């Protein structure tokens, strides 16, 4: 596999949003991994509605601003043949009535794939064969909400816990030996002010910190 990988630097990942105060990450983290495999299929970068998620995938088991699971997301766009474009069903971080309309989709998926649980190494080998991978985290910790710089690391993490749902687009290491002081690149959905531009080094090969290999997945294009 690649010493390091960074899906954003070859096109695959849009600009970094921010899904306010409902509970939305995972529909951020779904949105991210299609889009990225959009690209990857097509050529074209099309950013694509997270609204439309929050308001339509209550069957497949989402609920909307109070929480939801990427796999459940990438369920509902194959049940339902399609996914529209933030452009044309806008971000409102609120849960309204679907409004989901084919003539405006631009997204599709056959089912979806998982990462074997818990395994970095898996989620190295997926992140580095198809692009950004939709991926769980605990985040809940102020260390994290003002996280501005350096390999994130958190002895209150749990790899089991987890409450939020963030896109893995990429891994890095720090100096010149590939081997040491690596981390996980991750986009965050509470807008570029937070973090690094919106983004976070997690470490990496450090038992799972935070949970990021634990439910990792992305949709089949
Ligand atoms: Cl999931
Ligand atoms: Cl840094
Ligand atoms: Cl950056």
């Amino acid at each position: 596999l690649p010493k390091s990988v960074d899906w954003r630097k070859k096109g695959y990942v849009t600009p970094v949003k921010n899904q306010k105060q409902c509970g939305s990450a995972w529909a951020f983290s779904a949105t991210g991994a299609l889009e990225g495999q959009m690209f990857r299929k097509t050529g074209k970068l099309v950013s694509l509605s997270e609204q439309n998620l929050v308001d339509c995938s209550r069957p497949q088991g989402n609920q909307g601003c109070n929480g939801g699971f990427m796999a459940r997301a990438f369920q509902y766009v194959k049940e339902n043949g399609g996914l529209d474009s933030e452009e044309s069903y806008p971000y409102v971080a609120v849960d309204e009535i679907c409004k989901y309309r084919p003539e405006n989709s631009v997204a599709q998926d056959t089912g979806f794939t998982v990462v074997a649980p818990g395994k970095e190494k898996a989620l190295m080998k997926a992140v580095a064969t198809v692009g950004p991978i939709s991926v769980a985290m605990d985040a809940g910790h102020s260390s994290f909400q003002f996280y501005k710089s350096g390999i994130y690391f958190e002895p209150d993490c749990s790899s089991k816990n987890l409450d939020h749902g963030v896109l893995v687009v990429g891994y890095g290491f720090e100096g010149a030996n590939s081997q040491n002081s690596k981390y996980w690149l991750v986009k965050n959905s509470w807008g570029p002010e937070w973090g690094s531009n919106g983004y976070v080094k997690i470490a990496k090969d450090k038992n799972n910190h935070c949970g990021i290999a634990t439910a990792a997945s992305y949709p089949n294009v």
